[PDB]
């Protein structure tokens, strides 16, 4: 037998946590199970857009309560939280989270201007009420969807986003939500220092966390 | 030399008490619905005429209280998304009074700080969206509005739009709400230092007043 | 005889010392031939004649027409990239066209509107107006001015106005002064609000482009 050299060994074991690292990376992706289908929020959401948009919430929640047990947050967790980013302000009532999918209500009562951001996740908007004007980057030509259209805002993709007055609409997103929360909670410390809201917003994302744990440790 | 370390424990409990005492033993200035019926009264004059008509009536009601032309100062304000401007009154620990408003319009957070806070409309519209609600509400030129302590909730201002504006609080806690946009989205530090002397002066003001 | 023979090293000292007064001197001259490659109100004087059209077309001909007044100072088409632009509250964007240490040109805008503070940086900017709607509010006033397609705005040094673009606002910038000064205040809300690491990229190397095309052209 004989020894190996300490920079040798470096290099040796770089190699050994690069391949074991790389096939359990693709291991995990292979694995990856999407609750949600691509355009399931969308195809479901639309069925509501035109009624009053509490209606239309309440009958989507009771919807996705009844299609996917589990997976769906209680009544007693359901908050409207405000939501404050890239210079716009809206309100969201979340309703399903993880690390890779979220579901989400979205909306503002007076309309608001605003950076969509540019993080790694595809999301769905499927409008419920109000206008939704946006701007993609390298145009000068903006683009307006009404109730029942669908926003797809395409990871790295960066759009400025407008809504109008009495917008309201559902959310649906896949990706790297961690990476969302940066440009998520950036206007909430540097602008309104609402950390009430900060916390309102950590909690009900701790809350689907923990229920997407149990029903994937118990589940049913 | 035990002792002399608690002695500063001492005379700190000694002051705390005083600080207490003086606190329990507070009259205020200015009345809610005064200052709301004085700015209901110049709501369908010009702005400006109903701001300095609002200014002399103040100046007669409480002297002493209200600063003078020399330190009255347009400043603009950068907070929550939203931008406007102020000019400021009368300031204290307690309460302050300032013409607010904007001319273009805005949107924007309303802040969650330690005040009571008092919005009388001289021109223009109010909407309000108050936390936890689907809808929005709208205020006219004579109406009052009133944005509770701890309460979140999002504004937008029409274009050339004027109000009065009374707190009424712990009004050093409202001052980080007040410089988060200065600092890091307008950079205006010109802005923060005016604000700051607007807030000394009213300060000054105050104490002057309560010692000649 | 000794009355007119000079000693070497009191020479030698005599005019380094005369060089170094030259120096200093010249030094000063660097304000006296500031030679900008604009006459004034040049920029607006132009694009006031291509206002009318459609932004777009008006832009090609602006880029085409200043290529031709002005060649070596304006950047290819390789490297002409529109960038979202967040600041003060507002949001827009920009295409840059020439860039310096003392000036620049560029093309600004928004299709949604925007709204909030212009800044205070030491420069006196030249927006003129090729589409859409200007509000400019000043400091100290309690009114607002109006500008139109054909007019031009001018933001003085030192000064802060409340900035407002309709809907499909499209205008030439033109700036003199420090623009570093600028720039400290063009990408706070990029690191603060938006946090869209890319478009800070992007602003910057479009920058560094304009710098490398005004260096490469006083030297060739
Ligand atoms: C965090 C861990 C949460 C555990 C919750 C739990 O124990 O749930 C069991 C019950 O059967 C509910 O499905
Ligand atoms: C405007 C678009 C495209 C999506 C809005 N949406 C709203 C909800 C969401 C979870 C969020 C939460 C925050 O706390 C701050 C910003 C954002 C932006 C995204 C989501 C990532
Ligand atoms: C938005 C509402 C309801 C009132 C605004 N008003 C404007 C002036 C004021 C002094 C201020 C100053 C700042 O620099 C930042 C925020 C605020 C909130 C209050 C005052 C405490
Ligand atoms: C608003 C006014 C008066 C001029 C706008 N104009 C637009 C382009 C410009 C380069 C810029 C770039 C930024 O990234 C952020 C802010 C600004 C403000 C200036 C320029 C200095």
């Amino acid at each position: 037998q004989w020894a190996v050299g300490r920079r040798w060994a470096w290099a040796a074991l770089l190699l050994a946590v690069a391949a074991v690292l790389t096939q359990v990376v693709w291991l995990w992706l292979g694995t990856q199970s999407f609750v949600f289908q691509r355009e399931e929020i969308a195809q479901l959401a639309r069925q509501y857009a035109g009624l009053d948009h509490e209606l239309a919430f309440s009958r989507l929640i009771v919807e996705l309560r009844r299609l996917h047990p589990g997976h769906v947050l209680p009544d007693e967790e359901l908050q409207w939280v405000f939501v404050n980013a890239g210079g716009w302000m809206g309100a969201m009532c979340l309703l399903h989270a993880s690390l890779s999918e979220y579901v989400l209500l979205f909306g503002t009562a007076l309309g608001s201007r605003g950076h969509s951001g540019r993080y790694w996740a595809e999301i769905s908007d499927t409008i419920i009420s109000g206008t939704f004007h946006q701007w993609r980057e390298g145009t000068t030509k903006s683009e307006v969807f009404y109730p029942g259209e669908t926003v797809v805002h395409g990871p790295g993709e960066a759009t400025a986003v407008e809504w109008g007055p009495n917008t309201w609409m559902v959310e649906y997103g896949r990706g790297v939500i961690p990476s969302t929360l940066a440009f998520a909670l950036a206007d909430t410390v540097f602008s309104t220092q609402d950390f009430l809201t900060l916390f309102y917003t950590l909690r009900s994302y701790a809350r689907g966390l923990r229920l997407e744990l149990t029903t994937y440790l118990f589940g049913q």
